[PDB]
């Protein structure tokens, strides 16, 4: 398998630490039925959580993860809900009183967020604000925000919104409501990503569409990223912006060729179709030489400064009505180059 | 495959009527990346729409239908959006000025809507209200509501919510804003449905889980339901509640058995697991012997009277506040018998 070949296989997976962190917890996962959310769900059950509240706005995604976990049906509750519905979300948190929220709900596609920036802002930033505020109000002990390497020096709407969500959640962190964010890169075979695209092109005898001959990405398996996110949540004391190490980058052309080789399909061409708007060619330096080490060699802590929430709330209000979203996002993230 | 077997293959598919109806139109499809919406999008391009506005809240579903239609990308615009965001929907409608809205966005699962009746109400009823209101205000000429046979004498929250959407949209119909609803039954192989569930159980060496040995459903292919919906929309003058003829119902036990026979896994057990809450054994009579015929033999018009919108709007507000959704729904839909 191509997944197998590019797997990170990190040597510092710690089952026992995740078990101790999750034992008998009521846990709520937003985006429960997504690529990452579904794997969080599965690992929460595997590592002994008492009760899993699965929140997703996509009815098929929710149905599917509920169905996948049907052997544990007594321990899970499928909540069909947008996190933008504050009043319903508050009712959910007061009812179940989760001690941990794993926030994986977001819009993540670079091109679609470029084309729909307002919805990106609303779903990502406002949805994060609503979920985060509700968690703090409802005395959730720990809140882990799934973030992305795309939030570093963002060149696109999606990335920028995720950076704003880091700023917001980390600024809400305190002794009673401990927030951690976890940045990582491309999850192998995730929803709507390049591996399923190539797989489908091959199966339909189409040429593979490669954006640029020199483009590279960092990859890991969903089970690896999720477990490390959970180990990061487990060691968090509140306020940490974590980042995962992912090994060496992989050329997408090499990925394309390996896929072709694995299906004995060297009858097919690889066609250059050009960079998509917002897209980086090399991403960013993963780990700064001065990020703090943790006890896990795959997990580092990056520097982050709280921001004045009053100011941030004003900017977020403006984001929901303003005419130029890109320019507005810049006033919040001055490193944003769109 | 199982789909082949149970196809309807109506004799009265009419490409040309659909082509004439869709020619050069700007068409907005809500729920565009769903099972039915995706097929609506494809048929809109096939039959010569000018421009397709694809609205969906699931980024993956939208991504996928957008990619599926890559060959025709200059004719399609992917709008990542919940129809509950009135202000943004309004802006989309003003920017693109669609002439036709095909409304396929909803929550459709009996059990999930049983378990989340408030979100069923919000996403189905309020989402329909917002989209329908915005369409009329923005002078969209024709609005087609995808409905369901479950709206008839509903026994579950989902079906009841769909019936309220019928009442709302049809009561908004007038000479400028023509509304049709179309009711039909199970679409073979649709998202989250019994066929994909049985396929996975088989692929995983699991017993098939059959709710009840006697349960039956009416089935048709997505391409058939969709084209018939488009033909209904083509002949509509406003205010019609259409219903499709779907042929003979199918015992789910016979569908299970046939799946096991086709993959040669008669080694697997069929386990009876019990009816799910809200579920009917035999659905309902499809075509009332008095429903009116149309020019197509697969499409009929079911009786329906407008309700006062003043009344309905206030009942819809009550739905968003009440203690007890089921009781509140019964006020609007007095034939609702909630299992
Ligand atoms: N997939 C990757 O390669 C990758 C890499 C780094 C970070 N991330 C981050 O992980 C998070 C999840 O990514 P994914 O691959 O699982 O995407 P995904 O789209 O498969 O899953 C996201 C889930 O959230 C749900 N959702 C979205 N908005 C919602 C809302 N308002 N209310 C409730 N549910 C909502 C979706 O329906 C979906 O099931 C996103 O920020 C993403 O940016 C992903
Ligand atoms: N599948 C069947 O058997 C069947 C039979 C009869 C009627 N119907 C009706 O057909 C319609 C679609 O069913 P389907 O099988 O395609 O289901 P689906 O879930 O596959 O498709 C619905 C689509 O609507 C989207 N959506 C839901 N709420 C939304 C919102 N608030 N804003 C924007 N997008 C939203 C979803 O993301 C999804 O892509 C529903 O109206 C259902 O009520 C289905
Ligand atoms: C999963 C998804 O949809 N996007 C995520 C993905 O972004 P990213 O945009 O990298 O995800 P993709 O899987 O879409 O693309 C992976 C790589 O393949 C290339 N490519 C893509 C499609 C194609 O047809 N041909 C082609 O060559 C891209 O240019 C990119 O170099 O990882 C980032 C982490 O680093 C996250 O921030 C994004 O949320
Ligand atoms: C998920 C879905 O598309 N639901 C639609 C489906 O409902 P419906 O609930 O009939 O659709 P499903 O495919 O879930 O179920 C079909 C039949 O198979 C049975 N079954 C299902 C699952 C299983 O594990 N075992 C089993 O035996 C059910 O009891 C039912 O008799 O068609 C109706 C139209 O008639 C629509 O109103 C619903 O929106
Ligand atoms: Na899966
Ligand atoms: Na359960
Ligand atoms: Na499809
Ligand atoms: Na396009």
């Amino acid at each position: 398998s191509i997944e197998d070949l590019l797997a990170r296989k990190p040597k510092d997976l710690d089952d026992s630490a995740v078990a101790a962190f999750l034992k008998d917890k009521v846990v709520l996962v937003s985006g429960a039925g997504g690529t990452i959310g579904s794997e969080l769900c599965k690992q929460c059950i595997k590592f002994g959580a008492k009760h899993l509240i699965m929140v997703d706005h996509s009815e098929y995604n929710l149905y599917k993860i509920n169905d996948d976990l049907n052997l544990y049906k007594e321990k899970i509750t499928p909540i069909l809900l947008s996190i933008l519905d504050k009043q319903s979300l508050d009712e959910v948190l007061k009812t179940y009183k989760p001690e941990l929220i794993l926030h994986a709900a977001a819009y993540k596609h670079v091109p679609l967020c470029e084309q729909n920036p307002h919805s990106a802002v609303i779903n990502n930033i406002l949805g994060t604000k609503i979920l985060c505020d509700s968690a703090k109000e409802n005395k959730v002990a720990k809140f882990v925000m799934i973030s992305t390497n795309a939030a570093v020096r963002p060149t696109n709407i999606m990335g920028c919104t995720k950076r704003v969500c880091e700023l917001y959640t980390l600024s809400m962190s305190d002794e009673n409501f401990e927030v951690a964010c976890v940045r990582f890169g491309n999850v192998l075979g995730s929803s709507g990503s390049v591996i399923p695209k190539f797989k489908a092109q091959i199966a339909n005898n189409e040429p593979l569409t490669l954006t640029h001959p020199d483009i590279v990405r960092y990859f890991m398996l969903v089970a690896e990223a999720v477990q490390l996110v959970l180990q990061a949540g487990a060691i968090a004391k509140g306020g940490e912006l974590f980042v995962l190490d992912m090994g060496k980058p992989v050329k997408i052309i090499d990925l394309a060729k390996k896929m072709l080789l694995l299906s004995n399909r060297n009858d097919l061409e690889i066609k250059i179709t050009g960079l998509r708007k917002g897209e980086k060619l090399y991403e960013e330096l993963l780990i700064d030489e001065n990020d703090a080490k943790t006890q896990y060699e795959s997990i580092f802590v990056a520097k982050n400064e709280k921001v004045d929430l009053d100011w941030l709330n004003k900017e977020i209000e403006n984001l929901q009505i303003c005419e130029d979203i890109s320019e507005a996002l810049l006033k919040i993230v001055p490193e944003f180059k769109h």
